[PDB]
């Protein structure tokens, strides 16, 4: 998580899409969805990113509707955004034991217990936090089984990016749990 504000320059694709859904939260605007293979994923926009400006206009107090309408009207050629990096999230670095374990139990992407004497205990992993990313890979909407899969196939150093569940439940409200699985960019980024 950059303790960092950055500018991103976007280009609408052939269909005039950028591949973003935005959500009003506490009078900011946050990324609810980044569509795979969109302009938004190529410039590296992430779930939970705050959008401060669109074309140098402040987003403060905009409805989810108004932010979508503003995006729909922009001169497609070039859209500037000012982004604050995943402000509701933190990253935690853990090491698997020889039995392959970091030392927690999750359900529907939510950490529900921390296993005593584990790397997760030693690093202060919290319960009631949704898993947003693993080693910088978005995993939101993946079945629990494919999250554990990605953990097994991870090396011994595991980075997890988490969000308080109240905040997570507030952002994804009114996106069907199938569009989360279906269309949320779960790809490793391109270079």
């Amino acid at each position: 998580i950059k303790q960092g504000i950055r500018e991103v320059i976007l280009c609408k694709d052939q269909d005039g899409k950028i591949g973003l859904r935005l959500k009003s939260i506490d009078n900011g605007i946050f990324v609810q969805l980044v569509q795979a293979n969109s302009p938004a994923s190529l410039v590296g926009l992430r779930f939970g990113d705050q959008v401060l400006q669109i074309n140098g206009e402040n987003c403060a107090g905009w409805s989810s509707d108004k932010a979508h309408k503003v995006l729909k009207q922009a001169f497609g050629e070039k859209i500037t955004m000012t982004i604050r990096d995943r402000p509701f999230e933190r990253t935690i670095t853990m090491h698997k034991d020889s039995t392959g374990h970091v030392g927690f139990i999750f359900k529907n992407g939510k950490i529900t217990s921390i296993v005593k004497d584990s790397s997760a205990a030693r690093n202060g992993l919290l319960t009631e936090h949704n898993i947003c990313e693993i080693n910088g890979q978005n995993v939101i909407g993946l079945k629990d089984s494919q999250i554990a899969d990605i953990l097994s196939t991870s090396g011994t150093v595991v980075t997890i990016t988490i969000m308080p569940a109240f905040i997570f439940e507030h952002i994804i409200k009114r996106m069907a749990p199938s569009i989360m699985k279906s269309l949320m960019d779960h790809t490793i980024p391109e270079v």
